[PDB]
């Protein structure tokens, strides 16, 4: 059952349209990236409305910043790079108050060898010398990377080699904090437009090594004609239509993947000529939860009530969040000098009842107030008003205030509200 699924991978399909998401897309782009380390096999370079796959090829218009991986052109056979690229995106974002930045790791590419004339032939010749593996751009979507073996080139690039080698790539996508604090952040993914298939019959094919594990919840749309591959070390989504249009590239050719953690280590292959484009993700709970404290100060002495009331937005499910949360928790820990007494919980005018609607789990100082299935069931809305009655006990006079945050939890997400203080007089 869909509320009793503690640790279990959830697997999704229905009707939520993938391509009308409103999830938060990172800032990913040319400008705040650098690379941390770089192996000398790889080759980077700049290009303006760079030309696609050909120099003959339609030129579009943007920046792109473009990587390819230097061969040894007497190897006619697979050649593999091992970390040959590790990448920061500083600043992606400011989410829950804090800086966020991306960690964007090719573990390694490996390089296999096409055994055709033509491969050959660009093995051969004596003007091309790599192959193209990644770029960043917005040519095709916004804040966004694309990982294939598709060319882009202008004049004085034009040594990438064609349909010599299909390629792929282990990576890893971190989300981090910068501030050091840990990040409780949820890394989402959503390939899309995963449709092509080489006359040889290879196939697009976009993969997530420890899936069972490192996976929260994974959503398809009705539509989608991908094969789900499962393997020993991975899973897998494989091309078997083309796709044209965002409808079709996101529900059809596409998917929706929220990880356990802030990290993900998935992976791509191509045919002998294809890419995909990427971007990173969380979803929202926006308007973080509202914290109130009544009053803003007190007499420092034992027995004087502090109230707290936090007001809690339920993220819409197939626009905020990927699906219809399996729970909801609301975590609350007081400052020692508190001593808790009671709470209320409302929503829509009414007031929610312990048992029916939500229980409370007390642990020392921190009291959790968990939705029940049933609330869940109702699919609500409406914000969730949480009222906590506390006093001061006889720690109070041992920080010359008594500072409280609350989280919302949803899944395995997290939101913390605003902090608020209640100042110790004397
Ligand atoms: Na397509």
């Amino acid at each position: 059952l869909y509320f009793q699924g503690a640790m279990a991978l959830e697997e999704i399909k229905n009707g939520t349209d993938i391509s009308t998401l409103d999830i938060r897309k990172f800032n990913l782009n040319i400008n705040n990236v650098s690379v941390l380390s770089k192996s000398q096999s790889v080759d980077q370079f700049h290009l303006s409305n760079p030309h696609y796959e050909y120099l003959s090829g339609g030129a579009y218009p943007g920046e792109m910043e473009n990587f390819t991986l230097k061969v040894d052109k007497s190897k006619k056979q697979d050649q593999v790079f091992e970390n040959p690229l590790s990448l920061k995106f500083t600043n992606i974002g400011t989410v829950n108050g804090k800086q966020v930045d991306a960690y964007l790791n090719f573990n390694k590419v490996t390089l296999h060898y096409l055994n055709t004339a033509q491969a050959e032939s660009e093995m051969n010749s004596a003007q091309k010398s790599t192959v193209e593996f990644f770029s960043i751009s917005e040519l095709w979507e916004s804040n966004a990377f694309e990982i294939g073996n598709v060319p882009y080139v202008d004049a004085n690039h034009d040594y990438i080699m064609n349909k010599a080698f299909w390629i792929d790539a282990d990576v890893t996508a971190e989300i981090r904090y910068a501030d050091g604090t840990e990040t409780d952040l949820k890394l989402v993914m959503k390939p899309t437009d995963i449709d092509a298939i080489d006359a040889n019959n290879l196939k697009e094919t976009f993969y997530v090594k420890n899936y069972q594990n490192d996976v929260n919840l994974r959503l398809m749309n009705n539509a989608n004609v991908l094969v789900q591959e499962e393997a020993s070390d991975r899973t897998s989504w494989i091309a078997t239509q083309i796709t044209g249009g965002s409808y079709n590239e996101n529900n059809v050719s596409g998917l929706a993947l929220r990880s356990n953690s802030n990290s993900m280590n998935f992976g791509y292959s191509s045919t002998e000529t294809c890419s995909a484009v990427f971007g990173l993700y969380i979803e929202k709970i926006d308007p973080r939860p509202v914290l109130e404290v009544d009053p803003a100060e007190i007499p420092a002495k034992d027995g004087q009530d502090v109230t707290y009331k936090a007001t809690f937005k339920v993220p819409v499910p197939g626009k905020d969040i990927l699906a219809a949360p399996s729970s909801i928790e609301m975590v609350q820990k007081f400052d020692e000098r508190l001593d808790y007494k009671e709470l209320k919980v409302e929503s829509g005018g009414v007031t929610l009842q312990e048992g029916r609607d939500y229980t409370i789990e007390k642990t020392g100082q921190t009291v959790t107030v968990k939705m029940t299935p049933e609330y869940l069931k109702g699919n609500s809305s409406s914000d969730i008003i949480i009222t906590y009655k506390t006093a001061t006990n006889k720690k109070v006079e041992e920080s010359e205030k008594i500072d409280n945050t609350v989280t919302l939890h949803v899944d395995n997400l997290s939101a913390p509200s605003n902090q608020v203080s209640t100042a110790l007089l004397y």
